[PDB]
DNA sequence: CCCCCCTGTCGCCGCCGACGTC
DNA sequence: GACGTCGGCGGCGACAGGGGGG
DNA sequence: CCCCCCTGTCGCCGCCGACGTCTGTGATATGGCGTTG
DNA sequence: CAACGCCATATCACAGACGTCGGCGGCGACAGGGGGG
C-alpha cells in the first residue's frame, strides 16, 4: 500500500488535508516478455531508421502528427504553462447532488484517507456530504494532467469516507448516430407479457461469492503447479 | 465512427444481432516522437539480453516472473484451455435490479447497435428492459477475453438504445484497511448548521455544456499557431 | 528555528495546518552548580523523609497539601478525565476586534508557520484577519496544559505572518483594592501648569535601538576575558 | 496581597514613594511530592557526581560551561562590576506617547501604589500622565536583576493608578524569517469574499467573563470531593 | 536623639521625604516632686468648683473667659476648621533670597534627615539651595499647630543639611512707639571718639567654648556629690 | 504694655539704667478649662499619693527622680551657692563683630528703653555700637535665672534702639550624626538644570504682611459667633 | 534515509468492419 | 451477391519519471 | 532518525507586615516676682 | 505702697519612632519527558 498523491481539498479555504489512494488494486497478474533460449529478458531500444543509431530521450522532442504530416517539436515552456501543475490541491468547484450524474462519465475511483491531526475537519465534511447526500465536482491534478472528477461519500457501515471519481469531458461522450430506430414501430402488447415474464424468469441479485474470474483461477493453478 | 466487433446476444432461442461501438474514445492530442537530428519517426526494437542483438517477435518465450523467480515456459495448450474465448456470442447470466447496480463498478461504456432489420427484437427488449428496469448482468467476450458486464437502456428521447457496461471482479477493490477514521470524535452540532449553508453557498446542478478542458484548448490553439 | 510543537487551526469545517515557533527567546546565561573541591558537576538525589533512603523518580509518589496540611495521595488516571488536552488543534472559538484586549492579559508570543507544501488557506486567513481587523480567540493547548490565547496578524517587512498571544484567565488579573487614593486632595492649577511642563520638558520619541542590558553584556565581556 | 517593593519614582528631584505590588495572581494549583509508599516527605540533597559525596549550598561554586565544556567559578568582583542594582528607585528614563510600544514587548504588569503621606504628588503625576498621554519608561531593579519598564496610567473609574510594564530588550523579540510565505500566493477575487460571512457568523464581543479555566475547576471540585 | 516627625517636602511633586528632628533640647536638670511625709510622688487632684470630687480627663470639656467673665463651647468640628491641620506634610509655599529675612522672628531649628530611598532628591535640593543662596518659607504643621517656619541649608562640611526656622508671625512684634526713643541728645564727636576706642579696648571672638553654663554645673556637681 | 523688669547695663565705668520689655508677646488665644455640666473651673491641689491626703505647697519635698529614682534632699544654702541672681544688672563682656554668628541658638529677643535722667548715655552707646557693628555679648538675669544674650542696635525708621537677644548654652546645639547624609551620591547636569527651572518658576520675595495664621483668625471668627 | 512502489507514456502487435471491387 | 483489401481502431506490454514512508 | 525546550520542583535569599518597646510635645494649673494690693 | 503678667515648673495626657520576629515570593538550577527532524 503507498498513496498515489498527497494534497488538501481546497474548497474555499477549508484545506482540508487528504491521501489518496487507488481503489482498483490490479491484481491480475502481469506477464513479461522474455526469450526462453537466452534466459534473458528483452529490452526495447529505440534507433532513427534513416541514422540507424540508438538515441537517448534527452535528444527526442516530442512532436504532433497532423494529418498533412508534418512535425513539430514541442518546447517544454508552451507545455509547462498550465499553472495547475504546482498546484497540490483538490479544487473544489460546486456541490452537486449525485443524482444528476451520468454513469457513463466514470473512469477511476480514489479512496480519500485523512491527517491524524484534522480527522475533526474530514469527518464533519464527510458527514455534511452524507446527509445532504451530494457530490462535489472538483478538478484533479496528478502527473502534470488535470482529470475532472467528482466527489462522493459512500458509507461503509462502521464509518463513512469520501472518494473521487475520474470524469470523461461531456464534449468526448461521442454522439450516436441511429439511422435504425427512425423507422415506425408496431409491437403487439401480447408478446408484452411473455417478454416480461421470460424477463422475471430470472429474477435474482447480484452474488459476488459466484462471480470469479475463471480465467485469473486458472493462471493462477498453472503458475503453482509450475513450482 | 466503425465498430470494433459485431455479433449477437444467444441466449437461449433469444438471439438478435448486435454490432458493438465504443461509447467514450480519447481525443486527446497524441504526439509521434522523433530525434531532432533526425528529425522524423524513431522506431522501438526488441533487443535479446545474452544475445546482444535483435531477436524477431516470434522466437520469444512466453513466460511469467514471481517472486521465487522461475523460467516459465508458458504454451499455448494451457493459455486455450478456457473456451470461453472462442465463443463470438454473449449471454445473459441472470437479471438484477437496477438500484443494485453500483457507480463503483463501471469500467467502460459500448454503444450497441443492430446489423439485421428485424427491430422489432431491439426495440421489444430495450422496452421489456426498461419497464422491468433489471440490468441484465452479461460475461461479455470481445478481443478474446472474457469480462463481466451489464447491459441496459437509457432514453435519449430520440432513441431507446440499449447498450453495455464493462465490470470488474470483485477481487479488484481494496479495502479502507485503516481505522483513523474510526476515531470516536464528537462534532458541535452547531459547526455542522453552521458548515451547511456553507455547502449550499455553492449549490448548483450538473451542466455538462459549461465543464471543458481548458488545458486542450490551449494546446490546441498553440499547435493552430504553429 | 526548532518548533514547540506542531498542530492545525480548526473551527467546524475550516482547517489549516500551522507550525508554533517561540518568538521571545532570552539570551541570558545559563550556568552550572558545580563545586571547588573537585570542580564536578552538581547531582541531585531525591531522599526520603521517614526512610530515609533514595526513592527514585518512577517510585515518587505525588500529592497535595490544604489549609489543614493532610496529606492527599492523587492518582494519574483520576485527573486525566479532561479530553481536552488529548486535541492537537487550536480550536478557534470565537472572532473580535482586536483593539479589545488590554494589554494586561498578554503573556507569551508565537509565530505560526502554514505546514503543507500549500498555505492558501493560511494566507487568506491572514488576509481576512488584516481586513476585517478582528482577533481570534482561540483555546490553545499544549503540553497537556491548556491555555488560552488570541489570534492576531501584524506584518513583518516581507511576511503578513500572524501570531497567537496567549491570555491570562480573567480571574487571575487581580484589581487595585487599595483606599489610600480614593480620597481626594486639593490641587491648584499652577501645580497642573508647572507639572506639565516639568514632564514635557522630558518628553521625546521610542528609539528602542540604543536600548541594552548593561549588566548582561558586562557580564558577557567578563566571561569572554574569562 | 503582600508587597515586593519600596522605592521612589525619581527624574530629578520627584522621589513619589511607590509600593510595587503583583498584578498577576495565578491561581492554579502547586502540587508536593512525597514517598507515599512509607509516607515519607521528599528532600533534595546535593551530591557530588564525581567525588561522590553529599555537599553543603556554601561548596558549590556558581560555574559556567562554554562549547569547550569549561567552568568559571563567579566572583564578587562580578557584583562588584555593575552599580545599578544598589538603587532602590525606579529612575525613570523618558517620557514618550503610549502608542509607540507594540504589545510584542510587554512582559509582566505590577501596580504602583503610594506611602500614604505622599499621595499628592502620586496623584499629580497620574493626572499629568494621563491628560498629556504619556508613556513614562523605566528602569528596575528587582532583586538584583535590572529590567527595562514602561510606567503607564490607567483609569480605573473610582480612582487612577498608574502601573509599570516590564519590557522585553528590543533585541530579545524574535523576528520572523519564514521564506514559505514569500512566495507568491493568488487567490480569485471571488474566494476571499467568501471568507467573509464565515467569520461573520462566528464575530462577538470580548467578554472576559465566558471564558475560564474547565481543568482547574473541575481539579478544584474533584479534590474537594477527595476530602 | 529619636526623631519627631516623618513627612515630606511636598510641593508640585518634589515631595522629598524627611525626619524632622529636635535641635534644641533642654539639657537642664528636669526637675520632680515628692512630699516629705510620705515619701512618695504626687499627683493632682481635678476637683470641681461646686462638685467637689475628683473628676476625670474625659468628662472635662473646653471654654474661654473674657472681660466679662462669660464662657464658650466649642464642637469638635468647630477646632477642626482649618484642613490643614489633617496634613501631613511641609508644604512649601515660595523661595526667598536668604538675607532678607531678619533673625528677629526665628523662634525654634529643625534638622531634617531624609528617607534613605530618596537621598538623591534631597540632595539636590540641598544643592540647588546651595547654589543660590535661597531660602524657603513652609507652612511647617507640626502636632496639629499651624506655625510658619523657614528652609534653608546649613553646610556641615562633611555634608550640607537643610533646617527648617520657625518664624514667628509678624504681627507679634510689639510696636514700640514710645516717646522715649523719639528724644535726640547733642553729643560731642570727641566723647564719640573715645568711647569708640573704648569699645575697641575689649576686642575678642566668638569663643563659645569659654561659656559655661554656672548654675547648672553647680548643680551637677551637688547632684553627683548627694548620691 | 509693662516692662518685665528695672535694671541697669554695668560694664565697667560705664553704667545705663533701663527697661526690659517683651518683645515678642504671643497673641495666641488662650482658653480655660470648664467642666460643662460643673458650670465652673476646675481647680487642682497637690495630694499625697503614698499616704492619701491633701499637702500645702509649703511641704513639698524638692527631690529628683534619678535612673535609680531615688530621692534627694536639697538645701537652701546649696541653691544659693550661686551669687550671680544677686545682681540686676546687665554685664558687657567683650565685643565681636556681629555678621559671623548663625542664628542657630537665638531664642528670645527683648527691648531695652531709657531709664535714666540723663538721656546723653543711652545714646552714646547706642550710637558707638551701631558704628563699631560689634555684637555686645551680655549676661541676662531674671528672676534667680541667668542667660546670656547679646546687645544690637535696630533700626525702627525714626527711633535707634539698643537691643537684646537672649541666647542658648553651645551644648544645646545638638549635632546631625547621620550617616545617611554623608553617602556621596553623584548628580545628573540635566537634573540640576531642571531643579533651577522648577525652584526659580516658585522664586519670590518676603513680604511679612502676607502671612497671618488663618486658623486664629477662623477661630477669632468663631468664639466671635457665640 | 532510503529506498522502494505506481502510473502516464507511447511504439509494437494484432484483428475486424467498410466499402472498393469482381 | 459476394470477394477480399484496406485502414483504422484497438489492445499489449514495455518504459520514465513522480513521490511515500520508517 | 534525533537533541532541544517546556513544565514542574526544590531550595534559597531577600523582603514585607504586624507586635512590642518607650519618648518627646502641647497644654493646665499652679508659684514669685515686677506692680499694685 | 510696693505680689499678681509673665515666665518656669510639674506632669499629664497623648501621638509617634524604632527594633524583632515570622512568614511570603522571586529565581536560579535541575530532572523528566515531549516532539520537534
Amino acid at each position: 500500500m503507498r498513496a498515489i498523491w498527497t494534497g488538501s481539498i481546497a474548497f474555499g479555504l477549508v484545506n482540508v488535508p487528504v491521501k489518496v489512494y487507488s481503489a482498483t488494486a490490479d491484481h491480475d497478474i502481469r506477464f513479461h516478455q522474455v526469450h526462453a533460449k537466452d534466459n534473458g529478458r528483452i529490452r526495447y531500444k529505440r534507433v532513427c531508421e534513416a541514422c540507424g543509431e540508438v538515441v537517448d530521450y534527452r535528444d527526442l522532442a516530442r512532436a504532433y502528427e497532423s494529418g498533412d504530416g508534418q512535425m513539430v517539436a514541442i518546447t517544454d515552456d508552451d507545455i509547462a504553462s498550465l499553472p495547475e501543475e504546482r498546484s497540490r490541491e483538490i479544487e473544489v468547484l460546486e456541490f452537486v447532488p449525485a443524482a444528476d450524474v451520468d454513469p457513463m462519465m466514470f473512469d477511476r475511483s480514489y479512496f480519500l484517507e485523512p491527517d491524524s491531526k484534522s480527522s475533526k475537519s474530514y469527518v464533519l465534511l464527510a458527514k455534511t456530504l452524507a446527509e445532504t447526500d451530494r457530490m462535489a465536482i472538483v478538478h484533479f491534478t496528478l502527473r502534470n494532467k488535470t482529470r475532472l472528477a467528482a466527489l462522493r461519500v459512500k458509507d461503509f457501515g462502521k464509518r463513512e469516507v469520501m472518494m473521487v471519481h475520474t470524469l470523461l469531458w461531456p464534449d468526448e461522450i461521442r454522439d450516436p448516430d441511429f439511422p435504425v430506430l427512425d423507422q415506425k414501430v408496431e409491437i403487439k402488447p401480447a408478446e408484452l407479457k411473455m417478454a416480461g415474464q421470460v424477463v422475471d424468469s430470472m429474477a435474482d441479485d447480484f452474488n459476488p461469492d459466484r462471480y470469479h474470474d475463471t480465467y485469473q483461477e486458472q493462471l493462477q493453478e498453472l503458475i503453482d503447479t509450475k513450482l
